This record gives structure tokens, sequence and C-alpha cells, in this order.
């Protein structure tokens, strides 16, 4: 193929944009995603982050698909439908904590996923057990 | 200023997801490369019934390959409306729950949830 041309379409940081997600662990409604910066951008406009998880919400003792976006805060402790992470930047080779507060605590034996979409525009999404 | 979307209506043939979006806020819509769309369903992968929650990528081609979308308009202005065309990996499994996002460059999103 042509090689990509950098323009008013294409920015090199779209390309130079890379996160994995190192582990997922779950504590009652808490989401506590490990972030690797695998890129060479630094990440810090978390606020133009978008963040959705998908997963089995306990209602009432339902069990109850549930889909929904979180919005970024600064602040440490989040309110429900609000994700924060644990640091001003994250630098290319290094890890960080996003934080999601979710709505209810999820069913149990059911899988989730997690989208992680940076500014720049590259994602990632995790699907798994929690 | 705000940034507001709706869903007027949610079509299928074939892979093929037609979603109607009406611009109801005050901002013009036209960075739809900075846009984010997820679709979560149900795939019918040899004739098995499959989840399927994936992202897709942005084209100015009207007829994208699977994984990608495209929009029938340059600009998407407040009080008027333009499609989003979806394309599957596969075809629906019929009659299963769907979930479609959009999220506008700004921020802002619209979630629609039903059945194919
Ligand atoms: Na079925």
């Amino acid at each position: 193929n042509q090689a990509q041309e950098l323009n008013h379409e294409l920015e090199l940081e779209q390309l130079e944009t890379k996160i994995t997600v190192s582990s997922v662990s779950l504590t009652g409604s808490t989401l506590n995603v490990v972030l690797e910066n695998n890129g060479s951008t630094n990440l810090y406009d978390f606020q133009g982050f978008s963040v959705i998880v998908q997963y089995y919400a306990n209602i009432s003792n339902i069990s109850t698909f549930n889909l929904s976006l979180y919005n970024y805060t600064k602040n440490s402790n989040p309110s429900p439908y609000y994700w924060t992470i644990n640091t001003p930047l994250l630098a290319p080779g290094s890890q960080a904590t996003l934080t999601i507060i979710l709505p209810y605590p999820p069913y149990p034996n059911t899988q989730a996923t997690v989208v992680i979409v940076t500014n720049y525009g590259p994602s990632v999404i995790w699907r798994g057990s929690l």
C-alpha cells in the first residue's frame, strides 16, 4: 500500500497512540482498570477520552443488561457513571489505574466489556469475567 | 453551546444497519473521524447466534467495508437529519437484542436499544 498522507484528515498522533489493558478487577461496584501506554504519545486529555462499559447489573436481584457511557472527573472518588485516573499524565512505557464507578454491582459469573477511547482516536476493548 | 443527537429511525437490510440521526442541539457536526461508533448485537456466525461488541471506523466511502461506517452528509446541522450507515461483520441473528452507541466528537452521545 501507499504511505499514509499526513494532512488535515490524519494526524501522526493517531498512528502513534496505543493503549492496552493490563488487568481489570472488581470491588463492589468499582472497576479498576490498569491501563498501559504502549505508544509514543503522552496521554493527558482525559476529558476527551470516551469510556463505555457493558455488563450485567444486579438490579434488585435481577440480572439486567447494562450498557452506559462514563464521564471523566478529576475527583478522586467519582459518583456513579463517572470515571477517573490516578495520574495527570500517562507517559509511554508506564501504567495507570483507571477507576470506573458502576451504577450497580455486577451480577456474579457474567461477562463484561470495557471500551476505552483515547482523545487521539485509538482505543482498546477488554472483554472478560469479573 | 450544547451538542445533542437523537435517533429518528433504525433500519436493516442484510448486514447494513441504517441509523437516521437528528441534530437537536446548537452545534454543527462534521468532524466524523472524531466520532466513536460502537455496536453490540448478536451475529449469525454459521447459524450460531453470537454476542458481538465492536468499534467501527469512519470512512468517506459510500459503500463501507465491514467494521466501517459512513454518513450521507458532509455536515449535520441543527434541525436536520442524516443517515449513519454501519456495515456489520455478519447479518444479525433474527429477532435479537442490539445496542448502538454514537459518540460525537464534542463528547455528548446517543444510545439506541432495540432488536434487529
Ligand atoms: Na434467538
